[PDB]
């Protein structure tokens, strides 16, 4: 299956990878422009599950792997940067696991190495909403993903808000086969073991605020990556390249700078 | 098992409500917050409050318990609920101990019958909604009216999120042990739980407030999401004699969450009252 993909610039190769439910789009307001500034080539795409795939269902995370590759292969971009946000972190952790060729570098945001308890709720509760077939309302929805993503600091400040609101109907998040799948696109086991024979250098990103996935769990892939460093982000949610996107184009772009393509 | 008679609602019906009344000591009033029984105070409050030496009323806010099918009342007749037990007992002015609803409550109940109250803890609190909080307010409203009923798995991980700290929810055994307690603490959805969510703040009552002559002692907690503790922190600063106390690794929930860290700053500020 081609996947859809934008692909900006020229220059050194940064394959970006949306977490669960995200398009390519999702790295173009506030990513990809930073990053053609500093003189990357962006390649954006739409994972398996979204978009003209939403009715995939059956694959797993090494379909996803396998799909990451085959666009990295197609390009002729090996090896790339790659920059990742949770499902999109696990990705392209896991892809580092099995190709490690195709990747000279890597930020992971929000990301996690294992089945850790927060994770289980997580799956369990996503599960149970798509199974019950149950429709929330649209206020409702628009609440839980306010409390879910965001900083405390952003829940205060009454113009930011609304905006998010606003954002959130230019944003839908249709419930397809496809985002179902995408839940079961997570860690299973504990991976950390695995991540000890990754040799490129990673920077992980913990949001401060995330309770989707608490910081604590990109401090454990750093901890298990040879070439890892750890880096938090204060005041900001699961959502956080969106949310402080200076302070995370900064880190990455000091990051990337650092190293070799 | 005791009762008083509630104050007449706006469909002049009057109703009663139970009450518990222990020890002998200085009186303190506690008042609920939405959908808290007031065996809510009873694991934690009360028995600190009862070793100091004060008598503990706690009781069963209109839309709760026995009375839990109410609907059509508003802020106005919770506060003369409140009043009533208060006169009802002969025990004006009482000291009072309100959390988030429960606060709202005994604001009120000082900006129109101060000679009631002598002095207040105010825990979790606001004097208006801000953007956010006047849109969970509408979420919540809307989830009910639209007679969708939460899966049961969501439901309890919502209420953790919503409800605990960041150190509570990093902390798998705690979260083990909250969850449980969930079980045994059921809310049930009920016309009078809906008909508590707005009894809330409509417009600003900040400046209301700043004629309230009682010392107050209103309390934050810092990782509380449904009433930020900034939003108390304007509390504090409207009452002339009102203060601002910030509990560390405390959701909504920090006086069950943090029982210790609460009970002594209250008792702390009870002593010199007045
Ligand atoms: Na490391
Ligand atoms: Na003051």
């Amino acid at each position: 299956i081609n996947l859809a993909y934008d692909d900006n610039g020229t220059g050194d190769p940064v394959v970006f990878i949306a977490g669960r439910g995200g398009a390519g789009r999702t790295w173009h307001p506030h990513q990809v422009p930073a990053f053609l500034a500093a003189g990357y080539r962006c390649i954006t795409f739409d994972n398996r599950g979204i978009g003209a795939t939403e009715n995939a269902e059956g694959f797993t995370t090494q379909t996803m792997v396998a799909d990451t590759a085959a666009l990295i292969e197609t390009l002729d971009i090996a090896p790339a940067r790659v920059v990742g946000v949770s499902m999109g972190a696990f990705i392209a952790q896991e892809l580092m696991v099995v190709a490690p060729e195709l990747v000279s570098s890597a930020v992971l945001m929000a990301t996690r190495g294992r089945l850790d308890r927060a994770r289980q709720f997580f799956n369990k509760a996503e599960a149970e909403l798509y199974d019950s077939g149950v429709q929330l309302p649209p206020t409702y929805d628009a609440r839980a993903r306010l409390l879910e993503n965001f900083s405390r600091k952003t829940l205060n400040d009454d113009v930011a808000v609304g905006d998010w609101i606003a954002m959130f109907s230019m944003w839908p998040i249709k419930s397809t086969p496809g985002l179902r799948c995408q839940l079961d696109c997570a860690p299973q086991t504990n991976r950390l073991p695995a991540y000890r024979n990754i040799a490129a250098p990673v920077l992980v990103i913990g949001f401060a605020d995330d309770v989707v996935t608490p910081p604590y769990l990109g401090r454990e892939v750093a901890d298990a990556l040879p070439n890892g460093r750890y880096l938090q982000i204060p005041d900001a949610g699961h959502l956080g390249f969106f949310e402080r996107p200076e302070a995370v184009n900064t880190a990455m772009l000091k990051f990337f700078a650092s190293v070799k393509a």
